[PDB]
């Protein structure tokens, strides 16, 4: 509620709060403000704009790029005190403050009301960045994107005069700020203003005003499988057969009407140095033939592969399953990572598979931790028209995430080069990047990668903005001109109006 | 604050909420109430008391025993809505609600005020059970037990007539409820009443009433080391030298005035099947000669061992370090675990060491996941007289935690036997248990183990109650007679009045 002292170099908290969770980026802000309300954010924004000081907001700190911690940022607004999660009877919707972590969101919504939101897997990700970016995760095939439930958004914006004010923008089409609401359904963090809180509830018409009916219900229990194929004895033809099995399966079973909307999985194509390839799968356990359906899927992936996978399955209550590291991730954010990603509308072709194999088995590189992970997608995501939100990829079947991780900062160039070359080579037919509307559908802004705007790495002539946003981009630039005319909110991949 | 519907079988949340985080114990409650106030706790209690229904409280769900999920328990009070952490200005103390997790506690106190509490490592542990039981963790050597900061407690109690009421008990010796407060400094959960919230504050008399000065400050940054010895290059002689070096060092360097109170480590004596023996160490990074002080410790542990360990050190800001899985644990609460523990006043003698070796190297057992962990302890913990709190062990150098983990419920007897026989054999000279006042100082009630009350496994003639509480037990019994005369709050290891 009340304002408190900001954090400056010298403070015991400075080394923590000058960073997000991505340790590659160490900020030099002069002041970090632990804001407590919309009114305080307005005060912080006005003084900063009067004095010419560059601002950035930190919510959960999960940014894969240096949007918040880059050296030009002088004033951070840290949303840590604004972490409430609750049901706002005033609006008939669930309020999620920007500083709320996904783990607090899922615990509170489910323990208290028996509902959930289909966002990310990672418990520590913050609502602030995640929802704005088009968050998704294990329940997306079943329930769509988290932005599919965005009813309203409270956001502190800066007018042309440099005054800051707070506005509510709603899903109501007659709402005078409806455009700014739209831009929060995937327009991405750091662009338009400071989100204070989001309100979430089903669009559905025919619903009693009871919180327990206003958001999706998760499956009560799920089956959770780990499958591991050892690399020693996995030849190129074995690798390729497993990839192509998996792609075909997702090609045929990711429609919005598929009975497989209740499955989610991540196939990890690891460096052969790791000694094993792995897959994690989750299926709704509450229907009749659940055990069998899981086995059918696993059988499809390993069909004719010629390597016997070690397989184990456990069954867990839903909220418990969310924190199993097989789905949540291993919680270690203390290394250095570089992430790239793409939408896939169809699975890898024979050429891309060959590149994958070469690159993952290569002895030119030394790092067991590089991975290309194929994340189950589509399903109910794809029920939504591509222009209804600012998430324009509504017919994809997988997200593909290329990652490499290491320790020593002296080694940055070597790991960064490995991953740029792998990604370029996989997307070689199309300028080194996943051009929208073909085999791929561009890229996902919650996995930002500044190389998509680098002309050395992107040779497709398709700019970064179209990779992320497709035809959403002109409408996001209209919102930008309207609500952030001074371009107060910006970073290496921020929405920007046309040249004057 | 409003009451909401209780959770009953058939509810989507029942499979999650009938459990804690220990999956070995599955409750059969008839109703789980998500209480939101003292007032609502009173109603729920006094209606159970009128019906004769057995109650239990759930906060963090981390109980290592079946105290909450025992099949006799009929009505659970789940504290999840009572999760606030903040500074209570009127009382001049930090208020932590019983449902708050230790990660929310550390994030709030540190980011907002730059202070902390020396409680547990694990971020998902609940305040409710942890503080009551005598919580400690990586900063205990520096700052004592979390109970050394308990200033007041708000607890709902049941009187002889069966009426529920809420009382506030403080650290002021003339408080009529002072002994109730005292029982909450280590008495253990599930014994006296329902804790709504704790109030925490330094005992120092100097201190100006400002929140940033009323709890201890953590070190701004720490060094964190992971040292690993491969099992394949370890003979019994090497093993024993290692354990002896470690024990001697802890013997010499754990007094309340030691320069080494800023060091914490965990030595993991793992089954040799695991391929590696490991030690995680944390040291304050901020004072002169930090790196070299760390080095002289790691060198002391390895001295004359004849096996060079893999040793890497990272430096991290303090709040970030709390979430590194090396200190925090790996977050996986699925599967099945049995935990035993002991206080250590001196390190293992030669015969105990040979026992450890035999049992960790045995091929009569098949489990890589068995470990004996030696956790740094003492330091400022040991500046408090043994009788000032219900934590009676105030001269120990180490906690020793014995663990085995597995998957299949049909193997329960085998793993339970293994860990039972290990612990008995280590404590063979004292009836198979760590009898207080000698080489050991009993056991720690936050690591409960019902076997300590089992004549088949405890043949020492020292009862369970004396192992946990030493000469604190009579004062704890008086508190039980005075505040829980009906014995509403009970479990397999609950404080019990003398037979009449
Ligand atoms: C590290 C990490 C990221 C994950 C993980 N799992 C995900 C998943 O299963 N599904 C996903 O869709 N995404 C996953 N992600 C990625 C996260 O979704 C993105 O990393 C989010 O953008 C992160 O959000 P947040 O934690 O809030 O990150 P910040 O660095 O604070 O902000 C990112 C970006 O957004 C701007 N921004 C923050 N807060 C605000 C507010 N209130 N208003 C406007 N703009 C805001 C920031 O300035 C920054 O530009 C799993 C893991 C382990
Ligand atoms: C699983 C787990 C436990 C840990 C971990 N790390 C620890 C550490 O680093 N240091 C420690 O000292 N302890 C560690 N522990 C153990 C925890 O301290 C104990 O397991 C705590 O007892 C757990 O507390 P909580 O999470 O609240 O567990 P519950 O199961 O809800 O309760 C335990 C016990 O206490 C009673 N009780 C709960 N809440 C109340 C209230 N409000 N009032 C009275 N009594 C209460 C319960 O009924 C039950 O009897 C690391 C990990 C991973
Ligand atoms: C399923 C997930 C969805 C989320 O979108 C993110 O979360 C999950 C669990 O996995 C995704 C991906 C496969 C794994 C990554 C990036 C690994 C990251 C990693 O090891 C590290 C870091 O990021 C920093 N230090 C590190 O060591 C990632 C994009
Ligand atoms: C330093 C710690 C202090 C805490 O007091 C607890 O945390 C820390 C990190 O370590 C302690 C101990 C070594 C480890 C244990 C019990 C492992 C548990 C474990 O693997 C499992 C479970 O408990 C359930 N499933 C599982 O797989 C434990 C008691
Ligand atoms: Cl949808
Ligand atoms: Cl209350
Ligand atoms: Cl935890
Ligand atoms: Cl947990
Ligand atoms: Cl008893
Ligand atoms: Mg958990
Ligand atoms: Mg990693
Ligand atoms: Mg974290
Ligand atoms: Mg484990």
């Amino acid at each position: 509620m009340k304002h408190i002292d900001s954090v400056a170099p010298g403070d015991i908290r400075y080394e923590d709060l000058r960073r997000g969770e991505n340790l590659r980026f160490v900020g030099d802000p002069e002041e970090i403000h632990l804001v407590g309300s919309a009114a305080e954010i307005e005060q912080v924004l006005s003084r900063a704009v009067r004095s010419g000081k560059r601002v950035a907001v930190r919510s959960g700190g999960h940014c894969y790029e240096d949007f918040v911690a880059n050296s030009d940022v002088r004033v951070v607004m840290d949303m840590s005190r604004l972490s409430a999660v609750g049901f706002d009877e005033e609006r008939g919707a669930f309020a999620v403050e920007a500083g709320a972590t996904l783990g607090a969101v899922y615990k509170t919504l489910f323990r208290v009301w028996g509902v959930t939101l289909p966002g990310g897997a990672c418990p520590d990700v913050g609502a602030g960045g995640h929802i704005l970016g088009g968050g998704y995760g294990p329940l997306s095939r079943m329930h769509g994107s988290i932005v599919d439930y965005l009813h309203a958004v409270e956001v502190v914006v800066v007018d042309a005069s440099g005054d800051a004010r707070t506005v509510i923008a709603t899903r109501e089409p007659s709402d005078p700020n409806h455009d700014l609401w739209w831009a929060h359904t995937g327009g991405g963090g750091g662009n338009f203003g400071v989100v204070v809180r989001y309100w979430l509830r089903t669009a559905e018409a025919d619903v009693p005003p009871e919180p327990g009916r206003l958001l999706p219900r998760p499956p009560a229990e799920v089956l959770l499988n780990t499958t591991v194929w050892p690399w020693e004895g996995l030849d190129e033809a074995a690798f390729a057969r497993l990839v192509r099995n998996h792609g075909r399966w997702f090609e045929q079973n990711s429609g919005p009407d598929s009975p497989w909307c209740d499955l989610y999985s991540v196939l990890a194509l690891t460096r052969s140095q790791s000694g094993a390839l792995a897959m994690t799968t989750q299926l709704d356990a509450t229907g009749p033939d659940a055990e069998k359906r899981l086995e059918t899927y696993l059988a499809a992936v390993s069909e004719g592969v010629g390597v016997q996978p070690h397989s184990d399955t456990r069954r867990l209550p839903w909220l418990h399953s969310t924190r199993w590291p097989g789905i949540a991730g291993d919680g270690d954010m203390t290394g250095r990572a570089k992430i790239k990603a793409a939408y896939a509308r169809r699975s890898f072709d024979d050429r891309q598979i060959g590149t994958l194999y070469t690159r993952l088995t290569s002895t030119d590189y030394d790092n067991p931790a590089g991975v290309v992970a194929l994340i189950a997608y589509g399903g109910k995501v794809n029920a939504v028209p591509a222009d209804r939100t600012a998430v324009a990829q509504r017919d994809s079947i997988l997200k593909i995430v290329y990652v490499t991780t290491w320790e020593d900062p002296a080694q940055d160039p070597v790991h960064v080069r490995w991953i740029r070359e792998l990604y370029r080579d996989v997307y070689a037919d199309t300028g080194g990047v996943p051009v929208p509307g073909g085999a791929a559908d561009g890229a996902y802004v919650n996995y930002p990668d500044v190389d998509l705007a680098d002309e050395e790495w992107n040779t497709s002539g398709v700019p970064w903005s179209e990779l992320y946003y497709k035809d959403a981009y002109p409408r996001l630039q209209a919102v930008k001109a309207r609500w952030d005319p001074r371009n107060v909110f910006r970073h290496a991949l921020s929405v920007r109006v046309p040249p004057a």
